[PDB]
């Protein structure tokens, strides 16, 4: 499977930008663009040989970890650290079967009993997304926490907090140009901050937006989608136009009409 | 006032294309673009020195006539042929006052008792738009009919039929890329044909479309606009997106929101 590498050591908005750009390029085929927004491959018919891409993250402590992303949704399915492999609980049989093709050479393959959705992970971490700080520093630390879990070194709540960080800085940033933009700013000023309501609402709405756009009438939504501005105020979306510069990838919801 | 010249003598899709492109360039300031579609100047505040542009049409018989277009709507207000000037009946006082600045040097200025809208003109011509043929040949003839009206040579129904032709090949073609496209085809194959339902519906809907677009929610229309395909079948418009490559200019309906 394709591997993309990134290192938090001495990262810059440019090195981070190139990274997210490469991930997007690996996730999508260019075969499906809907209102200038690329759609991810459809799960039905997709061969396993083209089901995942790996992201090898390294940090300043010289520790490495490899995350596995499912190409049909940009979801982090599991990771490899040294000799072990951990996978979130598959939510179906095809998925439980697909992940058997990953990190086939690791000696210890483990499957968590919990899944990788935010609700579960915020529960296991004891903090909400609004409270977990994002930035290069938090990512640097997450690579170590994820790495040392494999050696008895990391606690369950820290494993969960670390995934929450990795998922927003990689998968969420790859899906939304808006969110990747928020990360680039944290990196530029070396800030470390929790995500505001705009980031969180977009994260929560990715699937609804992907459906609304794909089933819009010439780009017009049948019913508006309410989002939030950085200052917490509501803001309705009625057309795919305002989202073109905000959303980068869409999950496959339906075939395009003639 | 700016003058654009066109000659039907030996015209080609290219010479016709350059012409309509030049007219559009004179009509609009570039100061107002709404969803990638230029909006014509607003009548309120517009100085008379920037109220019109003249189109000097010449034909193979070496006859010339100069049409006057109102910049705020691309409407043909009148023409000059030799020593005389004819103006459709102004529908208000500012307009009756504005046209007093045109063809000030002609010796005989006449103002028709009828206006220049299609309904009136189809009545005076004794035929509907669907029945009057369009092409370079029909335009060539219209320049002569319009020219000889000034010398007792043309009959009222022929004057009206000739305006109907000039207006669709100049004003209507300048407003819609779609309609200019239909003319380019007539010219290329030297066809001469009456306009189909698609052309006519677009002509009829220019003002509604200009309002719907300008008052759309992020490009979404509050209520759909029904148009017709070349084969007479209805086709609903819900978003400004499908019109971007169809409509070239819009009449000013309202100020753009923040
Ligand atoms: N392990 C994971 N990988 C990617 N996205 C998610 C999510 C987010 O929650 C929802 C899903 O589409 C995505 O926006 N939860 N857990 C995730
Ligand atoms: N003399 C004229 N000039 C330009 N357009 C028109 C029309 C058309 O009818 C309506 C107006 O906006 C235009 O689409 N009628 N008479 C016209």
């Amino acid at each position: 499977y394709p591997i993309i590498n990134f290192t938090t050591a001495g990262a810059t908005v440019q090195s981070y930008t190139n990274f997210i750009r490469a991930v997007r390029g690996r996730l999508t085929t260019g075969a499906d663009v809907r209102h200038e927004i690329p759609v991810l491959p459809n799960r039905v018919g997709l061969p396993i040989n083209q089901r995942f891409i790996l992201v090898e993250l390294s940090n300043h402590a010289e520790l490495s970890v490899t995350l596995a992303l499912d190409v049909t949704n940009a979801y982090v399915v599991g990771y490899r650290a040294g000799n072990s492999a951990y996978f979130f609980h598959p939510d179906n049989q095809e998925d439980a079967e697909a992940i058997t093709h990953l990190f086939t050479d690791v000696q210890n393959r483990y499957t968590f009993a919990f899944g990788g959705n935010y609700d579960r992970l915020e529960q296991l971490a004891g903090n909400l997304r609004e409270n977990i700080e994002l930035g290069n520093g938090p990512l640097e630390e997450a690579i170590s926490a994820l790495y040392y879990y494999s050696t008895g070194g990391t606690q369950l709540p820290t494993l969960a907090r670390s995934f929450i960080i990795c998922i927003q800085m990689i998968s969420e940033a790859a899906r939304f140009q808006y969110i990747e933009g928020e990360m680039r700013t944290r990196i530029r000023y070396n800030r470390r901050s929790a995500p505001d309501p705009s980031v969180i609402t977009l994260e929560n709405s990715w699937g609804r937006l992907s459906t609304a756009i794909q089933e819009s009438n010439q780009g017009a939504f049948a019913s508006p989608i309410q989002l939030q501005r950085r200052n917490g105020s509501k803001f309705s979306v009625y057309d795919v136009s305002i989202l073109i510069p905000i959303i980068a990838l869409m999950v496959y919801r339906c075939a395009p009409p003639p």
